[PDB]
């Protein structure tokens, strides 16, 4: 479960990151 979470976070992170540099 914790793992789910960090993951699911850790790739919104990165889709908003990306999301920003566009
Ligand atoms: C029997 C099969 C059952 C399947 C199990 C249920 C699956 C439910 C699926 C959920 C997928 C939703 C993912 C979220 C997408 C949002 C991107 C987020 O993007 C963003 O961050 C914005 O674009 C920022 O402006
Ligand atoms: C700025 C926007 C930030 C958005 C933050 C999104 C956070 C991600 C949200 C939830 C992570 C929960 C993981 C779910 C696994 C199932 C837990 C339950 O698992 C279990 O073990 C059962 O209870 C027992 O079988």
């Amino acid at each position: 479960p914790l793992v789910v979470a960090a993951s699911i976070i850790a790739i919104l992170h990165l889709i908003l990151w990306i999301l920003d540099r566009l």
